[PDB]
């Protein structure tokens, strides 16, 4: 029975690296790695390099589709210094390492021969501010689709891919756990734009940012492993993020291992796990490429959409 | 404010015809026109010709995307006699003329220089048989998403676009209003496949046929106009389709105008209108091109997705 997908073990995927250069050192990789992630240079060569290759191939191909529609339209033939921004979506659960995935990806692509402008934007800045969330009774639903200003987000991406000189996104503060008044992230006609979020692959009764993605990535892992990574991260943050007196969750720092685990599980069970099962996972079927992470965090299986 | 869409009046769209040949006569056009449709050769030149042009441009462009993924994969470079079938989805409400639209489209594309194999398949054959619908209490829901064997339909399209030598679809009988035992429609690696249906543009928690569309068409019109066209068609069929003694609805033939109108409105209000409003219309935002039909049935406005 035919399928729109084709599986790959790390062995078969790495082969597709061909002669792709590794323009990243250990120090740099470290500056991209997130707390808990085990990503090393080897994984960057066997997994992220074939990926950067596939993407640069598609960035060329996909360039025709916009050219053809330009020809048909009798429009002047597209300006070289301003191509149509290639949009890459990176989705997945909280604590699955998708942000490291996104950061690494940004680093690699930025280091491609002609050095393309490659921006990275997370959906955090599109979260409604706490005051607005309380108003909507969503202070315990940060992460769910309804906790974001989806129109604003769609506006942003639409603006960047339609060729605007600049588009701005609000900025979120994890330290203060809320939108930062007046903060803007400015994106200026990048060549590649990576949008990272939880449900960015969602589809619906209106055109959404997923309909604008030229390529999508979904960082996947067994649910029980993700919970472990989540709890583990929570405990570790008692001495990093929560240690800061300025942290909204500074009082989590004095928790004991037991208390920490209990609190992390509650948060996971009441927010993150439901959001993963009801909203995030249902979108995995449409991802161009799925990166499967084993319990040890390593990518040992990939799924690609050939259709 | 930027947009993923660009509007067109008949005047601006026809200009895009360029030097496209009209390989269709009146007799032929007639043999494609449905009861109630006002389509003439002029509309075929001003609306369907620019469309056939745009499509053949995209069929070339879109060919790269599959080539690039073939290159990346180190796969042998695609066989010329067997390209990747281009999939066109045609959606819209019952009685909006989308089938005529599909038939005309098939005729034009089949008449393109190198004469490509262009098949047309409606989703009717994927409807569950009456016995199965009764079992599910859906005998008054033919047309709704749940009245079709969506897995089968997805299997069919997946098979055709994955390059199978042949794929078969069940056949529906409008005369007998049910699936025809043993009837199969065989599709053999066509170059272009047009899938026509009511909710074929729907998206969901699994990869669906809309995710495989390389181009989609949505035939639109004001809801009140569609109801008129629907009722009008119902009355006219008292002397065509319902006139046949073998017709499942043969007893509608003896209805008076008044009785006919009452019955048609009930059917429209209880089945077709709800299905249009809850399921069909919500999918319009993703259509590549929307053909707007005025009350007189003429296409005087078009909406194209540039993003
Ligand atoms: N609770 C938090 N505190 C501080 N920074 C956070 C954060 N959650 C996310 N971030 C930012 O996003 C990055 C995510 O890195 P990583 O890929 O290792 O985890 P993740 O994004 O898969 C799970 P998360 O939903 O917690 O971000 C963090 O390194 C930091 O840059
Ligand atoms: N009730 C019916 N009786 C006979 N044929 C029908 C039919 N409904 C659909 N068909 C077939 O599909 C064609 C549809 O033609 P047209 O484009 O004019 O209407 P339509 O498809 O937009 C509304 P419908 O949902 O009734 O098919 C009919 O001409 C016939 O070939
Ligand atoms: C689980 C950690 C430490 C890491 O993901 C972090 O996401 C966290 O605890 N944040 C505050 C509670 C929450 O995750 O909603
Ligand atoms: C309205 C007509 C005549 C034409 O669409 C036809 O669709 C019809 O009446 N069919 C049987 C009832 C129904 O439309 O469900
Ligand atoms: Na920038
Ligand atoms: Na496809
Ligand atoms: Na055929
Ligand atoms: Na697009």
């Amino acid at each position: 029975e035919p399928s729109p997908y084709v599986e790959f073990d790390r062995r078969q995927w790495r082969a597709l690296r061909m002669s792709t250069p590794l323009a990243l050192t250990e120090e740099e990789l470290v500056g991209l790695r997130g707390l808990g992630e085990q990503i090393d240079l080897l994984e960057v060569e066997e997994v992220y390099l074939p990926l950067a290759r596939l993407i640069h191939l598609q960035v060329a191909a996909r360039q025709r589709l916009f050219a053809a529609t330009a020809e048909f339209l009798g429009e002047p033939q597209q300006n070289p210094d301003r191509p149509v921004p290639f949009i890459i979506g990176v989705a997945g659960s909280v604590a699955v390492g998708k942000s490291t995935t996104a950061r690494v990806l940004q680093a690699l692509l930025a280091r491609w021969d002609h050095h393309p402008r490659v921006d990275l934007v997370t959906t955090d800045g599109f979260l409604y501010p706490n005051a607005e969330l309380q108003r909507r009774n969503l202070m315990h639903r940060k992460g769910f689709p309804e906790s974001y200003n989806r129109r604003a987000l769609m506006r942003f991406v639409t603006s960047v891919k339609s060729g605007s000189d600049y588009a701005c996104a609000p900025v979120y503060s994890h330290l203060h756990y809320d939108i930062i008044p007046g903060a803007e992230q400015v994106v200026r006609h990048p060549d590649i734009l990576i949008l990272e979020g939880l449900n960015v692959l969602q589809t619906g009764p209106t055109l959404m940012v997923s309909d604008l993605f030229d390529f999508s990535l979904y960082v996947d892992a067994r649910i029980e492993d993700i919970e472990q990574w989540y709890v583990s991260r929570f405990l570790a943050m008692r001495t990093t993020a929560f240690a800061d007196p300025e942290s909204h969750f500074h009082h989590y720092a004095a928790f004991s291992d037991s208390q920490a685990v209990v609190a992390a599980r509650e948060i996971w069970r009441t927010i993150n796990r439901p959001n993963l099962v009801e909203n995030i996972l249902p979108t995995r079927p449409r991802a161009t490429l799925v990166l499967r992470k084993d319990a040890d965090h390593s990518i040992n299986r990939l799924r690609l959409r050939k259709l």
